[PDB]
């Protein structure tokens, strides 16, 4: 299924790429393209080199140069395009924790890394926030202050925590509480697979996290 690009707000697009899960079916993965000063920043990179190339070239050829990409966590649904981006010397970014996990997993790393609670990828325009470990030990979210849009990625799991292989279920509630207190002001929250929502996704996630500690989508009901 082809890469999709849909307008979310002025200068904010959702890119949707797709992975086949053999024992289930096809799953959508959302990232963003954010336009700042007629220049493009990737928020998460499509699974494959081919879709990353397609996305990038799509913007570049029409006059919006790719300035960089930020990957929100180490899973390939967020980092699959880092190889291609690096091969073209397009700046790639990910936290130190994310790069360390990529290194351990024998994956190509972002060329640029950062640490701390807040990192401004683009001053006043694109902020990276680390709420603490959750869906993965390294997960971060990306805040766009001008549109009040939060890309939550894999941390935002409003309707089920999903793959717990790499999750920190002990810390996830505290992290989710922090995120919720931090970005209750968001107008839109963008999860990796679930539908774009409002700030209510922050609370649902918390609930999930909590319930989880008490111990693809699942459509059976
Ligand atoms: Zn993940």
């Amino acid at each position: 299924p082809d890469l999709k690009i849909e307008k979310l707000d002025e200068g904010v697009y959702v890119h949707t790429s797709f992975e086949e899960v053999n024992g289930w079916g096809v799953v959508p993965k959302h990232g963003l393209v954010v336009l700042v000063n007629a220049e493009a920043y990737l928020i998460d990179t499509p699974f494959t080199a081919k879709d990353t190339e397609k996305l990038v070239t799509w913007f570049v050829e029409r006059g919006y140069k790719i300035k960089g990409s930020i990957s929100s966590h180490f899973h390939s649904d967020s980092t699959g395009g880092i190889e291609w981006l690096n091969s073209r010397s397009i700046p790639t970014y990910a936290s130190e924790l994310t790069n360390e996990l990529l290194k351990k997993d024998g994956k190509v790393q972002a060329t640029n890394s950062f640490s701390g609670v807040n990192y401004w990828l683009v001053k006043n325009k694109i902020e990276v926030f680390y709420p603490g470990p959750g869906h993965t030990p390294d997960n971060v979210v990306v805040w766009l202050p001008e549109r009040k849009i939060l890309f939550g990625g894999g941390f935002i799991k409003p309707y089920g925590l999903g793959n717990l292989g790499d999750a920190n279920i002990e810390a996830w509630p505290k992290s989710a509480k922090l995120l919720k207190s931090k970005y209750g002001k968001a107008k839109l929250v963008v999860p990796s697979h679930s539908e774009v929502g409002d700030a209510s996704l922050l609370k649902l996630t918390l609930e999930q996290a909590v319930k989880g500690l008490n111990e693809h989508p699942q459509f059976e009901k």
